[PDB]
């Protein structure tokens, strides 16, 4: 039951840490851009213009992104605890959550900063296949299916999703980037940064994660 956000650029392992996370804490995982693609597939008019911007690599509007956040982070199972991925991703957004929070009496307790070079990121995104059927995640070189392009469960036909192509990530790359310090600076004046080398094996990043919240468990 804490309230934690998990920082790293894209391809950085939020998602996969965030799986392993909700399943041992039971806590809401809270992914803008899992909230962009539902409004997607929907075909709601949002979804259809956040598309515009993911698939650009760019950053959705602030002002659209904090009020999806703040009715998200408005539902009763957040009052008990959630883990943010992927917001705030500009200045603008880390003061609206610190505003929307000071409203709920719920302060951050902690931002998990996962750090990975530019180099891996690229290699991290433009490897991942989607499966065309149920949409789990496959990785070329780190989880690569049974069959080539064919996802393992299904016999559905793998493809690469519009914004990993090495084109976009570059742009999602500096998109980021730029935003990187000023966030990380925000979070670490305040006391609530902590810094995990995501450059290893998940279940390693997973264990150095896992012993803060475990120290708080007991
Ligand atoms: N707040 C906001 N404001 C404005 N616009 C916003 C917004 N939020 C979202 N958007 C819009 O939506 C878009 C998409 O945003 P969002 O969905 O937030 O995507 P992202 O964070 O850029 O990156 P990924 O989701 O691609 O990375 P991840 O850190 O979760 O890595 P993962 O575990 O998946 O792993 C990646 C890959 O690496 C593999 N992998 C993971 N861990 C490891 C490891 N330890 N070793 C080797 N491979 C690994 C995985 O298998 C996988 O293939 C944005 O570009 C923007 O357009
Ligand atoms: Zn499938």
């Amino acid at each position: 039951g804490m309230n934690i956000v998990l920082m790293g650029l894209p391809g950085a392992g939020k998602g996969t840490l965030a799986e392993k996370i909700v399943e041992k804490y039971g806590i809401p995982h809270i992914s803008t851009g899992d909230m962009f693609r539902a409004a997607m597939k929907e075909e709601t008019p949002l979804g259809l213009e956040a598309k515009s911007y993911i698939d650009k690599g760019e950053l959705v509007p602030d002002e659209v992104t904090i009020g999806i956040v703040r009715e998200r982070l408005s539902k009763s199972d957040c009052e008990r605890g959630f883990l943010l991925d992927g917001f705030p991703r500009t200045v603008a957004q880390a003061e609206a959550l610190e505003e929307i929070l000071e409203e709920m009496g719920r302060p951050i307790d902690y931002v998990i900063n996962i750090q990975v070079r530019k180099e891996e990121l690229m290699e991290r995104l433009t490897g991942r296949r989607i499966c065309s059927v149920c949409g789990t995640t496959y990785h070329l070189v780190f989880n690569p299916p049974k069959t080539p392009g064919i996802c393992d469960k299904d016999g559905g036909e793998l493809y690469q999703r519009a914004d990993d192509n090495e084109e976009t990530v570059t742009k999602r790359l500096e998109v980021n980037m730029k935003q990187m310090a000023p966030l990380l600076a925000f979070y670490d004046s305040k006391e609530v940064l902590v810094n995990v080398n995501g450059e290893r094996d998940i279940e390693d990043v997973f264990a150095d994660v896992d012993v803060i919240l475990l120290e708080h468990h007991h």
